[PDB]
């Protein structure tokens, strides 16, 4: 559409204030498409204008970098193309199968968000402020969830999953999965990686596999970005690949939190340099793994539905990363940046 | 006891200058002399007294109006007043050494239920967390000061700080006393499995330069919990899983952990457990204080450590103790 009136389009949205779906309301649309469409027509100007709100309040010297307003570039366009349709009859075929169209294009479009905000965070003309870190933390929180919202669609109107939703996932399988593709990774750059451990611990159910509604893939990706992080520490931290020590894997279910604990015997970190851990701007590593935002995104995951992620370390022996999820459905909701 | 009606202004007077914490090498360095320690005292003392008494006064009308509290306070009026005397006596004259050490011996039993005195002042019921956190960091630095003086000027030791401390020894004798209250009270506690990697020499023993009774205070306290919470969490005497601790020596980190299987607590409630307001056991055997934990975080912190717990709810919690490995980074923090 016409592009100037983008400033008005964003003062409009922007003020208006997200609104969380809870994991029933997700789940709950076997609903319908004019109820995906209704209400994502309105939604996502809203969550869009928001976070690029946030963007022109970043520092003029980071704002300035290219692969910055690449990403801007790409939210101005994924504003104005969903803002065709706030005046279309949600009822015949075509406004709707215009729509899943339209989406399909904004995610693939934005599929280098991360790797490009990145790149305008690396190169970037030193160090006080970094005042990065807190716009990153809500503009990724933002991110996911509008992936969340446009998956969604695109997954339920193009086991037995409710979009990208799985109503009966196996904890277990999922961490296998992503020890499996976090090791590919180690063997193919180390030669090396530690062994797995499972451990599952159900107080709710002594005897049954631990199982829950969660998105896989949002589990993997923290289960993997971790494993890639206790296969380094590991590697690095040893001499004879014939004794490296296994990365060991707990699962307990409690009434209120599903909890993950990946242990490894990478040698640990200071308590003094546990915090910087999530650091936007810290990488232990041999710069472009190594990107330093394996930590800070994970987590951001994990609160997404009112989970967080926490590291704990022995220095000189190993550490812990601890993944908490809540364990009912009816605890599972969106978190936002202030709204 | 000076009289006590000047009180206002000697307060605000030490209470204008700021606490000065003393490295552990500072400690160890009393072997300077007696008169070093007394010329140091009689004003490093004061200001730390009237500093927090400054700020007992802060607290709510509701609280320090509480018999408890405004006993403790008389305390601390007390203790100002008795080293005030020495601040224009003689430091080269051998009785008014003698004296002082006298002194801090008399102030240091008349303050050694302040802890259970502020308690039962709070049961006379939230930034209270606030108050409590400083004045009682603040008591246990005064009481450093007293016990070094004392124990030092009247066996390897150098007043309560050993230099080759075993943490393992520790760890036993902490494990012991607290054992021998549970069984006293369930007749049932775990058993104990220590471990250490010394990373920094890779099969001796960890030692460190620490105070004993502070590191045995914290190791005490969390004991406790966890026999507690995994007696809680079990229905058989027979079957009860050990406690395990793991000793781990990095070249910046000295990391004591306690691992229990005591059905630990959900993430929405570990910021509780140290609340001085927080206690999943009655007001009173082995639980009930609800000041175990805030106060050995405060022990961990005193000389630049810190004391975190970690939870799984349906399967156990890790209690760990963080101290600096090396006595060069072993300052005492103190609140203002
Ligand atoms: N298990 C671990 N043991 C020791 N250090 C770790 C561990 N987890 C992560 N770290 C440290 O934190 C840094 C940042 O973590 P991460 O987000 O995964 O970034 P990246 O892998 O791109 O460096 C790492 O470079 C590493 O030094
Ligand atoms: N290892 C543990 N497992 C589960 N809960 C614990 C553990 N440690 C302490 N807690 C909880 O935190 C509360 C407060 O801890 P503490 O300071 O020791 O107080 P108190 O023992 O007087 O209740 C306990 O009542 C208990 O419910
Ligand atoms: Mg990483
Ligand atoms: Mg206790």
């Amino acid at each position: 559409a016409s592009l100037a009136g983008a400033p008005k389009y964003i003062e409009h949205f922007s003020k208006f204030s997200p609104s969380p779906l809870s994991m029933k309301q997700f789940l709950d649309f076997g609903a319908c498409e004019k109820t995906s469409f209704t209400f994502l027509r309105q939604e996502l100007p809203v969550r869009l204008a928001n976070i690029m709100k946030e963007i022109n309040l970043l520092p003029d010297r980071v704002l300035s970098t290219p692969s910055v307003q690449l990403v801007q570039s790409w939210y101005v366009q994924s504003l104005l193309d969903i803002m065709e349709f706030l005046d279309k009859d949600p009822e015949d075929h075509r406004t709707l199968s215009q729509f899943t169209d339209a989406l399909v294009t904004i995610r693939n479009r934005h599929n280098d968000v991360v790797p490009t905000m990145a790149q305008g965070v690396l190169e970037y003309d030193p160090v006080s402020n970094q005042n990065i870190q807190y716009f990153l933390d809500r503009f990724y929180l933002s991110r996911i969830s509008i992936r969340m919202l446009i998956n969604q669609h695109t997954l339920i109107f193009d086991p037995k999953h409710i979009g990208s939703i799985d109503p009966n996932c196996s904890v277990s399988d999922v961490v296998k999965d992503a020890y499996d593709m976090a090791k590919l990774l180690c063997d193919k750059y180390y030669m090396a990686s530690p062994d797995l451990e499972i451990q599952e611990v159900n107080a709710t159910n002594a005897t049954q596999p631990i199982h829950m509604v969660y998105v896989p893939s949002h589990l993997y990706h923290m289960l993997f970005e971790l494993f890639k992080n206790a296969m380094r520490a590991t590697v690095e931290s040893h001499e004879s690949s014939l004794t490296l020590p296994p990365i060991k894997i707990m699962v307990a279910l409690g009434e209120e939190d599903l909890s993950i604990k990946m242990s490894d015997r990478g040698g640990g970190v200071p308590l003094r340099k546990i915090e910087r851990l999530f650091s936007y701007m810290y990488s232990t590593a041999p710069t472009p793994a190594g990107f330093g935002y394996g930590l800070p995104i994970s987590r951001l995951y994990a609160k997404y539905f009112q989970g967080d992620l926490q590291l704990f370390s022995m220095e000189g022996f190993g550490t812990d990363a601890v993944i908490y999820l809540k364990a009912l459905s009816t605890d599972s909701v969106e978190r936002l940046p202030v709204y």
